[PDB]
């Protein structure tokens, strides 16, 4: 919070790609597109772009020597940061390079893209997605007091064998939190982690919920490890569930603010129905 | 100057920004107004300035056609004065409907009171306005040499919260610049922020308050904090500081001193955290 | 200006509005607006009936048994948006007899002040300027002896329609009287900004929350309608703070005619003050 | 919906509850729901059937059909429940020409407030609004004039179905009129609870023994359905104090999807009314 100028050649490394997206910029390399992180028009647009690092993060510097760029831009895990003080020195021979730190999963990514999205001389966009934001949550966390502390929330989503439920901490659970909605107490293991897993027989874990997200990617559909969730036998006999109370969560993770957002629009959504 | 040594008796008051305070402290009942933002008022007061036409957008977007209506025969209002040339303009075109008064304020400490003090004088309510003043100061020498050896003793802090970081107030700024025109000394924490008004920090940067002794958040009219800062008041870290384990960390209501009644307020919380020591 | 600082007339055919007056005023009618039984006394209506039917209730005129009634002065009311039609009238009937129409703008004081004027026309000139007086010595009384309670109390007024109630206005009928006293009144009302009343569905009962005292709308006989007995029927209602508390109470003649009916307001509003 | 986008639509398809209105203004469509004879007179079946049908009697949506009669206007009525579902249609439907939806809760006052809003955007407004003041008139003044007949006597409103049949609860269709209006209905209702009517088997017709009288749902020609017109030849019916003593009469409209309508159901509940 407060109190290389107009670039042409950006190459977007982790993180990157949100941010230059948002800033209606053509990236001239692009860490390889999943496409769960985006709508199927932005992945269509992506898969255009040449592939300049991999999903599992091993970056080639003759791939961005070759898109000659005027500037690098990449999120950084801070545990890494060691690794990426030689990264950032071996690329500054390539172009001005500029990484930032974030740590954990709340609000270090939508603050760490804040940074970045300044760099690209898209600060004022940005800046103005983090007051809407803080706006918002107090918008939101006074007008469904009454709501917000009645009603049990909880926000899952399913990987192989076994299902999630996501932390104070992290994703979609740390703006609830913040909004002082309260949690399942299936929420409560995860103690620092950014969830708590369990399997399909421990699915009555969320019995105690009144309603319940879950994740999607960013066109409302959930990933088959989801819905091999939502189709269990227990999952069908949950308070929440028989209820009529399962909502999907787009965009879940928060990677910028713009995304955080749209977690408050759809959070609200579901406040007014109740 | 602002200590002393067009219509008297105003009908028909249009309250633009920082015009609201001024007409609630006058008992005037406007017939146009900003935008309430709950946060700025009592709960009585907030009701009471929703029975008013809505003139002026939260984001400071002026609707001229609704000032009209109103009929006023006085438009009120502050201006900060970085925007002193787009206000002159604003000024000529709303003198067309009444006589336009805008008064200029610089930076976050004494200015606010005394543009609103000024604002109090050309509605009418130049007396009372004077008076709070007076006592302001009266009581500012009261409680100096009542309390001396505890403010020479105590570490004071004023915190907020915003998104995953959290603000020390400045000497130079609200309920921080009070505590100082009184003599009250603060944390070292503050001394990153320089001429800015506040000292950013990290949820892992909270050992930086350790210094303080006692410590104020900035609550609203009613005393609740928002989300932010009770995100703060919440972690882990927070629970280890020595002004936490000794319960010496209170609510300060107007740490924003908008008008000499409301720096007043502020006077009583930091007396009675005085007495407790 | 109403206030101040044919004679004697034997035979007079009362169209709308008329009928206050001559009750009023201890005179027997010769023709007379269709009576409909919500605004008299059981007594008053009976004694109406047997008067020869004159003008209809959708207000159509009957030139022919006006005449047959053998007239000496037709008076009525006429609402200032019909004015210019009513010239045309008046030009037809004072072939009859001698016509006095009179204008009424609104929702509040104006009614009262042009039977005030009919009052004075029909020979009742003392009575009514006396019952005007009377209503403002009353304001000032009540206003002064019960300061306190006009002060705490938000009182609100509401009846009911098809689907969805009103809250009355601070410009028109009960809601009026109330300002008039100085009583102050539910925030509820200010969606209707110029217009008489706001209206709300059962859904958003809850804006009277507001309220310490309720008045409900009824007939001279203190029955509310099909509508309004509706809206006390309704779940949400027993959860707001004035039906918790006991304070909803009738109001009749809340679209006060006359002077003394807004008396009777008065009356009703101040034996309401007594209990708080 | 009380007072106190083509501005002269030409070509208006009607959705479902749009054909009342069309029908109501004068105004011909250039497509509509499939019409079910039932809700019409004879005449108005026979010109809706020259109308390219544009839904199905299950609702499916044809946005073909919809696009090939090229509205200038959609209109139509939406159950609040599905509200959801149909901000996609909306959206969809949107594409062809602007479309008015509007929501409506329950199947009591609901429908006539819901339809008298599509009445007002294709610019029948004034004949509508008529229709719901003349309704709250009609509701006192019928309310008033039989208070005794409607304290004294027990009603209820039936209709068959397949191998069973019901009666109409207070919070829906004709049964709602008369609740409304302060007539206390059958016994018979009370297994309904917030439903819209009870179901009964044919061994159960006793349960309007309580009955004084007894409305019978027909179609706009007083033709009862045959699922009702078997209800009238059980036994158990047969044996009915109400039945035996002459007092079973038909009710057209019961559904009262307009206040139109509506009016039509209390001027057949006072023509009863009158005979007690």
């Amino acid at each position: 919070h407060h109190s290389p100028a107009d670039p042409q050649r950006i190459v977007a490394l982790e993180f990157g790609t949100e941010v230059v997206l948002e800033a209606g910029i053509e990236p001239v390399g692009v860490i390889e597109p999943v496409a769960t992180l985006y709508t199927a028009e932005e992945f269509e647009q992506l898969s255009t772009y040449p592939v300049v690092q991999s999903a599992s993060l091993e970056i080639n510097m003759e791939a961005i020597a070759e898109a000659q760029p005027d500037l690098i831009i990449g999120g950084v895990r801070v545990e890494s940061h060691d690794e990426y003080v030689g990264i950032r020195e071996d690329l500054e021979k390539i172009a001005p390079t500029v990484f930032f730190d974030f740590d954990g999963a709340g609000s270090g990514l939508r603050n760490m893209t804040l940074e970045l999205s300044r760099v690209v001389g898209d600060g004022e966009r940005a800046e103005a997605e983090q007051q809407r934001f803080e706006e918002r949550v107090e918008e939101i966390s006074t007008a469904y007091a009454d709501q917000l502390a009645d009603t049990t929330f909880a926000l899952v989503f399913g990987v192989d064998g076994e299902f999630a439920v996501v932390n104070t901490n992290a994703w979609g659970g740390e703006i609830l939190h913040t909004l002082g909605a309260k949690q399942s107490k299936a929420q409560q293991p995860a103690g620092e982690n950014f969830a708590a897993f369990y399997s399909y027989e421990e699915i009555d874990e969320l019995s105690d919920a009144d309603v319940i997200f879950y994740e999607t990617d960013a066109q409302e559909n959930p990933d088959p490890f989801t819905e091999a969730l939502l189709e269990q036998k227990l999952w069908q006999s949950l308070p929440a569930v028989e209820a009529g109370q399962v909502h999907p969560l787009r965009y879940s993770a928060a990677r910028t603010y713009a995304q955080a957002n749209i977690v408050l629009d759809q959070i609200e959504e579901v406040l007014k129905g109740l």
